[PDB]
C-alpha cells in the first residue's frame, strides 16, 4: 500500500564503516572480523592518481603508512595485501559488529542498498540498480570512494558494490568485493564514458504490475503478443530481451493481479509505441526499471 | 535523473524497535531509555478498534497486559501511562542502544525517513514529505503500526512521526510522539477523508534552485513579484501559500545561486500562469515539491 524505493535498514552495514589514510589520500573501509577492505586507490598520491602501477605503488608502502580508524580509534594494521582493486589491511582487532555476510557479484538489473559514507561516517542510504552498461545512477560526492552497496536476507548482509569513481556523465563505478570492476571501466584518473544503457524489461514490468496492485491501471489492454514479438519491439526501443526465466519470476505478481505476462508486455508494447501522453504512473512521468519483481513482491506481500 | 529520495542512515533507530502486544492486538514501539512508547491503539480488541474509550480500556489494563519484546526478549513493564495517542511503557532495563535524540513536530513539506517495521522487526528505510494535508504517501503494510519517522542531525535522532493507520485513499496518517495527531484524525478504525492536498510551494522553489545549481536555467525571468502577491496567485493553482519561515529556508539556496527568492517566486509564478510549453526542468515535465531546501543542500554540496 503505497509504493516507493526502499532500502534495506543500514544498521548492520553502519557498524562495519571505518576510515584509511594512506598519506594524505583518505576514503572509506569496510571492517569485518579482522580485515578493512578499501578501494586500493587509496595508496596512491595526487600524482599517482592519474597513471597508478599499482604493484609497483603497493611495494613501495609497508603496514605503518596505513592509518585506519574507527570513529576516534586508530586500529594497527599487521598485514596488507592487494585483491584486483580492493585492498585488505589485516588489523589487530575483530570488529565486534561484523554481521553474517558474503561477498556477491550481482547482475545487471539487480538491485541493492547503498550506504553512501564520508570519512568513515555514514551519511545516506538509497536503492539502487546495476544498469546493463555495468554503471550506476547514484547519489555520490567527493569523499564516498569506498561506500558499499548490499542486500539483506534475514540476518545475511550480501555485500556486492564498493564504489570507487563517478564517470563525466555523472554516473558510477565501482567493483565487486574481489575488485573486479562492473563494466569496462580502471581505477585510475581519466575521463571513461560507459558503453550505451538499456533500460531493465523484467524491472519496468514488475513496477507496472506493482501500480496495478496499487490501483493505478490506465495502461493496460486487451491485446496480448508472443514473446518473441515483444522482443522484438523490445530491442526496437533499447530494452533488454525478456527471456522465459524473466516471464517465470513475474509469476506469482501475474497470479496476483490475474494478468498475464504477455498481456503486460502487450500494455507496456503500447506505452513504448505511443508514449504516456502527460499520464503518470504510481506519480511517475517515467516507466521505472529500478525495481525487481522480487522488490515488488516484498513491498506489497 | 540527478537527485533522489535518500534516507538517513536507519542504525541508530532500529537499535530502538520493538514490539508491544496486548492480547492478540500487536505493533511495534519505540524504547528509548527505559520507556517504551507505542499507539496506544495497541489496547483494542477487535470489538473495542472502531469505537474505542481509551480511558476505559486502560483503567482495565495492569502492566502485567502489556507484552513488550525485543526480538523474543521480554521486557518487564513497571509502570503504564497514556498521553494523548501514545502509551508510554516504563520497562526495567535502560535501552543501551539508545541514541541522543528528542521529539520534535514537524510543518508540511517537511521531510523524514521511515523505518517500516512489522513484529519490531525492521523491514526497509525510504524518504518521504508530509503533505499540506497533514497525510503522507507512504508505503506501509498491515503490522507496521508504531513505525517512526526521523530526521540525524549530528548524532541527534529527531523523532517527528509514529505511524497510526491508512486511509481509504491509500495515504497514511499518525502522531508526534506526544501522542498528537497530524491533521483532523483519531485512532479508531472508521473512513476518514483527507482534506484536499496542495503542492508544497517551498519545496518546488527549492527543487528550481536546484535546477539552476546543476545551470538549468532557461525559466529564470526578468521580473519579480511581492510575497503577498505571489501567495494569491499560488492558492488559484492550488499550491500552498509560503510563510514566513519558507523565505527564511530558501536563503541558503538564494546566497549560492545569487536568485533572490521573489525573483524566483515570479518565475514560478510564469510556470503555473503559462505552463511548460514543451520544456522540462532537471529531465522532468513535472515539478518536485517533496525534496526541501535542505534536502537539495545535502545532495548538491
Ligand atoms: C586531504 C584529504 C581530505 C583529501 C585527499 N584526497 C583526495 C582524494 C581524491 C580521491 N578521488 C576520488 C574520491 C571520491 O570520493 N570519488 C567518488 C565520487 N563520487 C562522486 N564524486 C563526485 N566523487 C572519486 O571518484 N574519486 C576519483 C577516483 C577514485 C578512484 F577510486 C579511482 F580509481 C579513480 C578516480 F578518478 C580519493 Cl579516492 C581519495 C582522496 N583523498
Ligand atoms: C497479526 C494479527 C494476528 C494480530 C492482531 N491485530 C490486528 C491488528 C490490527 C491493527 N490495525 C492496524 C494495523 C496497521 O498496521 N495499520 C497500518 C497500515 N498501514 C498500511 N496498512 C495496510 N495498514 C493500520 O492502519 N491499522 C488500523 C488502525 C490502526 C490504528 F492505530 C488506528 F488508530 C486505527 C486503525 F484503523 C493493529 Cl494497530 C494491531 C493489530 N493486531
Amino acid at each position: 500500500s503505497g509504493f516507493r524505493k526502499m532500502a534495506f535498514p543500514s544498521g548492520k552495514v553502519e557498524g562495519c564503516m571505518v576510515q584509511v589514510t594512506c598519506g594524505t589520500t583518505t576514503l572509506n573501509g569496510l571492517w569485518l572480523d579482522d580485515v578493512v577492505y578499501c578501494p586500493r586507490h587509496v595508496i596512491c598520491t595526487s600524482e599517482d592518481m592519474l597513471n597508478p602501477n599499482y604493484e609497483d605503488l603497493l611495494i613501495r608502502k609497508s603496514n605503518h603508512n596505513f592509518l585506519v580508524q574507527a570513529g576516534n580509534v586508530q586500529l594497527r594494521v599487521i598485514g596488507h595485501s592487494m585483491q584486483n582493486c580492493v585492498l585488505k589491511l589485516k588489523v589487530d582487532t575483530a570488529n565486534p559488529k561484523t554481521p553474517k555476510y558474503k561477498f556477491v557479484r550481482i547482475q545487471p538489473g539487480q538491485t541493492f542498498s547503498v550506504l553512501a559514507c564520508y570519512n568513515g561516517s555514514p551519511s545516506g542510504v538509497y536503492q539502487c540498480a546495476m544498469r546493463p552498461n555495468f554503471t550506476i545512477k547514484g547519489s555520490f560526492l567527493n569523499g564516498s570512494c569506498g561506500s558499499v552497496g548490499f542486500n539483506i536476507d534475514y540476518d545475511c548482509v550480501s555485500f556486492c558494490y564498493m564504489h570507487h569513481m563517478e564517470l563525466p556523465t555523472g554516473v558510477h563505478a565501482g567493483t565487486d568485493l574481489e575488485g573486479n570492476f562492473y563494466g569496462p571501466f580502471v581505477d585510475r584518473q581519466t575521463a571513461q564514458a560507459a558503453g550505451t544503457d538499456t533500460t531493465i524489461t523484467v524491472n519496468v514490468l514488475a513496477w507496472l504490475y506493482a501500480a496495478v496492485i496499487n490501483g493505478d491501471r490506465w495502461f493496460l489492454n486487451r491485446f496480448t503478443t508472443t514473446l518473441n514479438d515483444f522482443n522484438l519491439v523490445a530491442m526496437k526501443y533499447n530494452y533488454e530481451p525478456l527471456t522465459q526465466d524473466h516471464v517465470d519470476i513475474l509469476g506469482p505478481l501475474s497470479a496476483q493481479t490475474g494478468i498475464a505476462v504477455l498481456d503486460m508486455c502487450a500494455s507496456l508494447k503500447e506505452l513504448l509505441q505511443n508514449g504516456m501522453n502527460g499520464r503518470t504512473i504510481l506519480g511517475s512521468a517515467l516507466l521505472e526499471d529500478e525495481f525487481t519483481p522480487f522488490d515488488v513482491v516484498r513491498q506489497c506481500s
